C-alpha cells in the first residue's frame, strides 16, 4: 500500500539525507586513501595501473575503486583528483546504504502484503550513527565502494530469493540471474576479503540450479572478469595477491590482538547493546534442495554468516591500525537484514496482539535513541597500534578537514620533502632524518657527462623517498619522484621481506633502511650516507639484491612489458607470491647462498 510505500522511501530518504551530511561534514582522506589516488594519476598520464613510473606495485587492493577513481578522475576537469575520491566515496557509500535498505524493504515486502505496517530504519541507522561508518565514508579507502557493492548484492539477493515463483518453471529471470552471478564474481575482485561472501553468493546460487551444465553457465558467467582481471594481475604484478596483502608473511592465529582489536572497536561507543537489542528485535520480527536454498530465509542466513565470517577473518588476520575501517563490512553485514523492521500488527484486534507494537516500537526507540548517543559519543582511537587516523591526520596537519592532497602538505615532513627536492637537482634518496624533521639525502649518483647536456629541460636525477607515510608523498612529491614504504604498501623489495616476531599490527615489518639505499643510484661509501645507517648492511643488501630469485622477482615487476613478458608473469605468478625473503640482509646473503663481501 502508499502508506507502507512511502515509510519505505521517507525512511531511505532520511537515512541518506543523514548519512550524506555526516560524510560531508567530516571531509577526510587518508594516506592510505591517497594511494589511490597515487595510482589513478599514474594511471592517467599513459603510466598505467601502477604507483610509481615503472615500478609496477599494485598498491590498490580494491582493482575497482581504484578504476572508479580512475574514470572520476578522467571526466573531471579540475586538476585535483581528491575531489573525485570524495565525491565518488560519498554518492557510493550512500548508494549502497539505499540499496541494503531496499533491499531489506522487498525482504520484509511479502509478509506485509495483506497487513499495512510501516517500516522504520534500525541497524542500518544505528550503523550511520556508529562515528567509524561516518568517518570512513569519505575518505578514498573502499568503505564507499564497498557499502555500495554491499547494498546492490543485498538486494539482488533478495529479489533472486522472494524470484521463486515459477514464471516458466526458471524461478527467476535468466537476465537478472546472470547479472547477479556477475556481481557475486565481482565480489572477489571489489576487495579480497569478500570474496568469502562472493563466494558463499555464488555456490548458494550454484546449488539452486538444476543442471549441471546451467551451474557451468552460471559459474562461467558470473566470474568471467574476475579471472580476467586475476589474469591481467599475473601478468601486469607477477603477483597472486595484490601486492600489500603479499606484505604480511604467516599472518594467522592473532585471536588475542584480534580479540583487542574488537574490544576496542566496542568500548567507545557500546555496540554490544545495539547487537543484543538487534537480535531480539529481529527475532521478535520473526515470529510472525535446491528450493530452500532460494528462500529469504536462506539470504537472511546467508548475510548473517557472511558478517560473521568477515569479523572472523578480520579477528584471525588482526584488525589494522585503522581504527574500525576492516570491522565496518563485517558490522554492515550484520546489519544489514535488519536494516528496516517492519512494525506489522498480528492481524489475528483486541490488544493483547497489540502489544507487539508496544514491545517492537519501543525497541526501535531503544535503537534509533542508541544511534543519537552512539554519533554524538567520541570515538578513541595504551600500548596498541590502533588510532583514530582521521583524528591523527586532523591534528598532525594543520586542518581539521584534511580533503585535497595540497592540504596534507602541513604535514611534519611532507613540505621539506619538495623543499629537498626542488633544492637538489641532481637526484637523492630522501630518508627521514632522526636529528630533525626534515629529510637527510643519499645523493644519488652523479649523473655522467655528456648526459646532463644531453636531456630534455634540464637533467634530474632519480629522487626517492622512503618512509611510512605513503599516500601523501604520491599526491605531494610529484609523477616522476619514485615513493616507496618500509610496510611493503608500494615497496616490491619490502613487501617480500619475511618477519620474525608478530610485534605490533600494520608498521611491525618496517623495512632497514639499509635496503631502501641497496637499489637505485645512491652512493654507499660512508662519508655521503646519513651516519645512522650501517655501511655494513649497506654492503650485505646490495650483495643479496644480485642474487638471480630476488633480482628474477624485480625484473619480472620492472621490465618493459610486452606478450611475452605477460605469459612470463601469469606462468610464474606462483613462484613470485611464495617467495619471502628474510629481514636481516646478513641472513639474506646466507639464504640466497652469495659470499659477504668484507667492510
Ligand atoms: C579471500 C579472503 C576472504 C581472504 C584473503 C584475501 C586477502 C588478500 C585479504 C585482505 C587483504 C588486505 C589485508 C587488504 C588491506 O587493504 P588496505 O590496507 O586497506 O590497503 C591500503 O588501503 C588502500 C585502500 O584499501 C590501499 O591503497 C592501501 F594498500
Amino acid at each position: 500500500h502508499v502508506w507502507v510505500r512511502v515509510s519505505l522511501w521517507v525512511s531511505v530518504v532520511t537515512v541518506a539525507a543523514l548519512f550524506g551530511w555526516g560524510a560531508w561534514q567530516r571531509r577526510w582522506i587518508a594516506d592510505d586513501g591517497l594511494i589511490v589516488l597515487r595510482t589513478v594519476r599514474n594511471l592517467l598520464a599513459g603510466n598505467g595501473p601502477v604507483f610509481n613510473a615503472g615500478e609496477r606495485v599494485e598498491a590498490n587492493t580494491s582493482t575497482v575503486w581504484s578504476y572508479l577513481v580512475t574514470l572520476g578522475g578522467f571526466v573531471a576537469g579540475s586538476a585535483r583528483l581528491e575531489y573525485v575520491a570524495l565525491v565518488l566515496a560519498l554518492t557510493l557509500s550512500v548508494l549502497g546504504v539505499v540499496l541494503v535498505m531496499f533491499g531489506t524493504a522487498r525482504l520484509y515486502a511479502p509478509g506485509l502484503t495483506g497487513r499495512r505496517a510501516v517500516f522504520l530504519p534500525a541497524g542500518a541507522l544505528v550503523y550511520i550513527a556508529i562515528p567509524p561508518a561516518r568517518d570512513f565514508a569519505t575518505s578514498g579507502l573502499e568503505n564507499g565502494l564497498v557499502l555500495a557493492y554491499l547494498g546492490l548484492l543485498w538486494w539482488m539477493m533478495v529479489c533472486w530469493s522472494q524470484g521463486l515463483r515459477r514464471p516458466d518453471g526458471e524461478r527467476t529471470s535468466r537476465g537478472f540471474d546472470a547479472t547477479l552471478a556477475v556481481v557475486a564474481g565481482m565480489s572477489v575482485l571489489v576487495r579480497p576479503e569478500l570474496a568469502l561472501i562472493g563466494g558463499l553468493a555464488l555456490v548458494m546460487m550454484l546449488v539452486a540450479a538444476p543442471t549441471w551444465r546451467r551451474r557451468l553457465a552460471l559459474v562461467v558467467v558470473g566470474g568471467l572478469i574476475p579471472v580476467a582481471y586475476q589474469i591481467f594481475r599475473m601478468g601486469y604484478y607477477g603477483l597472486l595477491v595484490p601486492g600489500t596483502a603479499l606484505a604480511k608473511d604467516a599472518s594467522g592465529a592473532k585471536w588475542d590482538q584480534g580479540l583487542v582489536y574488537l574490544a576496542n572497536f566496542n568500548q567507545p561507543y557500546l555496540l554490544w547493546a545495539p547487537a543484543v537489542l538487534l537480535i531480539g528485535l529481529g527475532l521478535m520480527v520473526l515470529l510472525l534442495i535446491a528450493r530452500t536454498v532460494q528462500s529469504p530465509p536462506a539470504v537472511v542466513a546467508f548475510m548473517l554468516i557472511s558478517g560473521l565470517l568477515q569479523a572472523v577473518y578480520w579477528i584471525r588476520q588482526g584488525g589494522d591500525f585503522m581504527h574500525g575501517r576492516v570491522l565496518l563490512t563485517p558490522l554492515f553485514c550484520l546489519l544489514a537484514p535488519v536494516a528496516v523492521i517492519p512494525l506489522l500488527l498480528p492481524d489475528r484486534a483486541r490488544g493483547a496482539g497489540y502489544l507487539y507494537a508496544g514491545a517492537t516500537a519501543v525497541l526501535w526507540l531503544a535503537v534509533a535513541g542508541w544511534a543519537l548517543w552512539a554519533a554524538n559519543s567520541p570515538g578513541m582511537g595504551t600500548y596498541s597500534g590502533i588510532v583514530d587516523e582521521r583524528r591523527f591526520y586532523s591534528q598532525a596537519t594543520g586542518h581539521a578537514h584534511p580533503l585535497t592532497a595540497a592540504d596534507y602538505l602541513d604535514y611534519p615532513r611532507m613540505r621539506a620533502v619538495l623543499t629537498a627536492i626542488e633544492n637538489t637537482p641532481d637526484g637523492a634518496l630522501l630518508l627521514p632524518s632522526g636529528d630533525y624533521d626534515r629529510w637527510d639525502v643519499v645523493p644519488a649518483l652523479p649523473p655522467p657527462p655528456d648526459v646532463r647536456a644531453a636531456a630534455v629541460g634540464g637533467y634530474v636525477g632519480p629522487h626517492t623517498v622512503f618512509f611510512t607515510n605513503l599516500g601523501m608523498l604520491g599526491m605531494n612529491v610529484g609523477l616522476d619522484v619514485r615513493v616507496i614504504d618500509q610496510i611493503g604498501l608500494a615497496n616490491p623489495l619490502a613487501a617480500h621481506t619475511a618477519r620474525l616476531t608478530d610485534g605490533r599490527i600494520g608498521h611491525d615489518k618496517n623495512l632497514f633502511p639499509d635496503w631502501a639505499v641497496a637499489e637505485g643510484p645512491f652512493l654507499k661509501e660512508p662519508p655521503w650516507i646519513p651516519q645512522y645507517l650501517d655501511e655494513d648492511w649497506i654492503r650485505q643488501a646490495e650483495a643479496a639484491l644480485k642474487c638471480p630469485e630476488t633480482d628474477k622477482v624485480l625484473d619480472a615487476i620492472r621490465a618493459p612489458m610486452g606478450f611475452r613478458r605477460f605469459l612470463s608473469n601469469v606462468m610464474h605468478a606462483a613462484e613470485y607470491t611464495r617467495y619471502r625473503i628474510d629481514r636481516v640482509p646478513l641472513y639474506e646473503l646466507a639464504r640466497c647462498g652469495l659470499p659477504v663481501p668484507e667492510p
